[PDB]
């Protein structure tokens, strides 16, 4: 239940 990022976006995305 956090955030991790993601450069195949360049944006944070949530792991629930």
């Amino acid at each position: 239940g956090e955030w991790t990022w993601d450069d195949a976006t360049k944006t944070w995305t949530w792991t629930e």
